[PDB]
């Protein structure tokens, strides 16, 4: 399968309406919300319990973390990517019991976006000397950090990438269309769990303030038509916290912070059978 840039790529709200009219793409019975399960739900054998969080924004003190096996964090774990914020987050991760912790960056991780930093010439971030941030990802010693890259853990193929449709030119912002498709084309076919910082079109990507869908159309087409992972986890659009399915893939918007940056959305648990 070859994905090409969608006719409606630049206009996600119009894309949403288009595919609903022609294909019922975002409608029942196949597309619907999936209710969360409580933390005392027994995990069946030969399954892995994924604990999904995102957009913690350095507000980790006091998050109540559930029993599980593997933590997935889909980015915006800092406010500015300051090395001290990365260290604090890593310290928090080290105290969590999970066997594996998998992390991607989001748009707030400015210091991880080397093109953003190279172009810088942002009062707090501009003060940083090259030696201050040449090792930011190495500060994440208690995690497996993914960036257009993958890991196989317990047989699960997990791929992660930070890029989102351009909003304000912060970290890992790219124009809609081919620029983003070039990144999604890197996701391998047999990926089981896809982590992106932001949503695909139509799944937990509604922004009430603008009355617009903002998910990536190229990401949606990649997920549904080419890759077909069992789980696509992301955040970015804090308001979209919650879970949907399309009948095959489960989409989890794991945003821990609300749109007002309050870390009150509970971590989402999700069980998958081991490959
Ligand atoms: N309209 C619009 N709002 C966005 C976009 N990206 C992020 N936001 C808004 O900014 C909030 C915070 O995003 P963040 O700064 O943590 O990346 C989101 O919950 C959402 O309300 C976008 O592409 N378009
Ligand atoms: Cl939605
Ligand atoms: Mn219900
Ligand atoms: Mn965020
Ligand atoms: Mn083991
Ligand atoms: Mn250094
Ligand atoms: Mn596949
Ligand atoms: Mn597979
Ligand atoms: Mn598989
Ligand atoms: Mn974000």
């Amino acid at each position: 399968v070859t994905i090409t840039v969608d006719e409606y790529s630049s206009n996600p709200t119009q894309a949403f309406t288009h595919y609903n009219i022609n294909q019922s793409r975002f409608q029942p019975p196949h597309v619907h919300m999936v209710d969360p399960i409580p933390y005392d739900t027994p995990k069946p054998a030969g399954h892995t319990r994924f604990v999904c969080i995102s957009d913690t924004h350095s507000r980790t003190d006091g998050i109540q973390m559930p029993y599980g096996d593997i933590l997935l964090h889909t980015g915006d774990f800092t406010e500015l990517g300051l090395p001290s914020e990365v260290k604090k987050f890593n310290d928090w991760l080290g105290n969590l019991p999970y066997e594996y912790k998998i992390v991607i960056a989001g748009n707030h991780e400015l210091t991880f976006d080397k093109e953003f930093m190279a172009d810088l010439v942002f009062p707090s971030v501009s003060k940083l000397k090259p030696e201050d941030f040449d090792n930011v990802q190495s500060l994440l010693t208690n995690s497996i950090y993914l960036q257009d890259s993958e890991v196989t853990v317990k047989g699960f193929r997990i791929y992660g990438a930070p890029w989102t449709p351009w909003f304000n030119g912060w970290g890992f912002n790219l124009p809609r269309g081919q620029s983003l498709l070039d990144k999604w084309n890197l996701i391998p076919e047999g990926t089981d769990i896809l982590m992106t910082h932001g949503p695909p079109l139509g799944f937990r990507d509604w922004v009430p303030k603008e009355l617009q869908r903002v998910g990536c159309v190229e990401l949606l087409n990649t997920v549904q038509r080419r890759v077909r992972p069992k789980l696509h986890v992301f955040g970015h659009i804090h308001e979209g916290y919650g879970t949907m399915t399309d009948g095959y893939t489960t989409y989890i918007n794991a945003s821990t912070c609300t749109v007002s940056f309050q870390p009150t959305n509970p971590p989402i648990i999700f069980d998958l059978p081991n490959p």
